[PDB]
């Protein structure tokens, strides 16, 4: 039960308008053969062009929605649409390109996939809502065979060049003309009633239908993301490290401790209501405060309604003390809150386009996050940068330029000049802070929060 068997059945009903007379009885083995490919009884790591839903979920970073719409099959020009928003027109002699022959179209395809995927995945997974032309056009830009490595590096080959007879990964494919050993999944095989637009529109209002192939390619990948990450959630699937994952997670832990410690010192709340992670630990273990935990898993569809989290009869009084919502996305935060909210609009290799304005944030695990909404924070203000420390001014053990900063809240800065230890610690914390902010996180705090109240914690 590793890969999808080629002898598995393929429902051909969705294919019979572009392919009239298609047999109802059909396997992946026969379909691949009909697509013009020959698998030659090869036991070399590529057992099937098509993959299982479980394999697609593990390779979500590789997903590229793909759709082909006939402008006028062998005689008529095709419109190739991709979930990148690209539309290429191929002649057989929302970015719209004029009609060009396949020999130049395939070059643009390799360029586009390589630029989109090089920092995301070792492969491409073509996400389809298959009607016929997308499958029968694959032979014009795809070559298959045994699993290979890049000519210039150790990564698996994802491209082929007919000019040099060589193979390359997404990083070394400049001037390559064929997509090598791609993967694909037909969403129509999952059991749906009705056309793509009707099933997509049940869950998403952000993607519209202009009737161009890229629009359908976008709706397909969106529907696939809703099915695999919004309605069905799996926090047991690990994902490889492709960027600053560890540094961002470490920075997040440092910022949480810093912000929560300072709020408890500035406003001395008697109780803290920690809403979120059922496996959460006190971020400030030495604080005097009464720490009360409330379990809520990450919401992947719509943000939690504060009325359902707090009401229906716990301290009961959430109005007492402070509330901490560290990645616990709610519709409107109460005024007495400390909040970390991920901004779904952020551009990064970790954040993939999602469903209904939301985004698929992939960092060790995949978390579909509801659309960032500025109105959730009307009772709060943006938390400004500050570094706070009550640790002794003692260096122990990198060089030095004297630090001067109004936001270095330490005994040394209070007393006039920042010590070397607190200057090192301040710069490291500011680096972690910028990492976390640029990863897409946003910090919000109750309006009375004032760092001026921290200077008196040194007396
Ligand atoms: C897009 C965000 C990125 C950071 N996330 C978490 O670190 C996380 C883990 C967890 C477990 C339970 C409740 C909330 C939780 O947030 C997921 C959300
Ligand atoms: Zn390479
Ligand atoms: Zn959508
Ligand atoms: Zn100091």
């Amino acid at each position: 039960p590793t890969h999808l068997s080629v002898d598995t059945k393929f429902k051909t009903e969705g294919l019979c308008v572009d392919i009239p007379g298609i047999p109802k009885d059909m396997t992946y083995r026969r379909l691949i053969s009909m697509m013009g490919f020959k698998m030659n009884y090869q036991v070399n790591g590529y057992p099937n062009m098509f993959i299982t839903r479980e394999e697609a979920i593990r390779h979500v970073r590789a997903w590229i929605g793909f759709d082909v719409e006939g402008c006028h099959g062998t005689n008529l020009p095709l419109q190739l649409g991709f979930s990148t928003g690209v539309n290429l027109v191929a002649v057989p002699t929302p970015l719209m390109y004029k009609g060009l022959p396949w020999n130049v179209v395939r070059i643009k395809i390799v360029q586009m996939l390589s630029d989109t995927l090089k920092n995301l995945s070792d492969r491409v997974v073509f996400v389809l809502w298959a009607h016929g032309f997308e499958l029968t056009s694959m032979k014009y830009f795809v070559k298959i065979g045994p699993e290979r490595t890049c000519c210039l590096c150790d990564r698996r080959a994802t491209c082929f060049s007919t000019a040099s007879d060589t193979y390359a990964c997404w990083h070394h494919s400049i001037g390559f003309d064929y997509v090598y050993n791609p993967f694909m999944i037909d969403v129509q095989q999952w059991g749906f009633t009705g056309n793509l637009q009707s099933n997509h529109d049940l869950y998403c209002q952000v993607h519209g239908n202009a009737h161009v192939a890229s629009c359908d390619a976008i709706m397909t990948r969106c529907l696939a993301v809703h099915e695999c990450f919004v309605k069905r959630v799996d926090w047991t699937i690990e994902y490889p490290i492709i960027g600053d994952e560890l540094k961002i997670n470490a920075a997040c832990r440092k910022v949480q401790h810093m912000v929560v410690k300072a709020a408890l010192l500035a406003d001395k709340f008697p109780v803290l209501h920690d809403i979120g992670n059922p496996k959460a630990i006190k971020c400030v273990p030495q604080a005097d405060v009464e720490w009360k935990f409330y379990d809520a898993q990450p919401c992947s569809d719509k943000a939690y309604k504060i009325e359902e989290l707090f009401y229906s009869y716990h301290s009961d009084k959430f109005t007492d003390g402070v509330c901490l919502f560290w990645n616990c996305n709610v519709d409107r935060y109460p005024a007495n809150s400390i909040v970390c909210r991920f901004d779904t609009r952020v551009l990064s290799n970790l954040n993939l386009p999602g469903c209904d304005g939301g985004s698929l944030y992939v960092n060790k695990h995949a978390f579909h996050t509801p659309a960032f909404d500025k109105s959730a924070f009307v009772n709060l203000k943006q938390l400004p940068f500050f570094y706070y420390s009550d640790s002794p001014c003692e260096s122990h053990g990198i060089d030095y330029v004297p630090l001067k900063s109004a936001t270095c809240i330490t005994r040394c800065n209070l007393g006039g000049a920042v010590c070397r230890h607190h200057a090192n610690e301040y710069r490291l914390y500011l680096d972690a802070y910028n990492m976390m902010i640029s990863a897409g996180f946003s910090l919000w705090v109750y309006k009375q929060f004032d760092t001026y109240n921290l200077w008196n914690t040194f007396t």
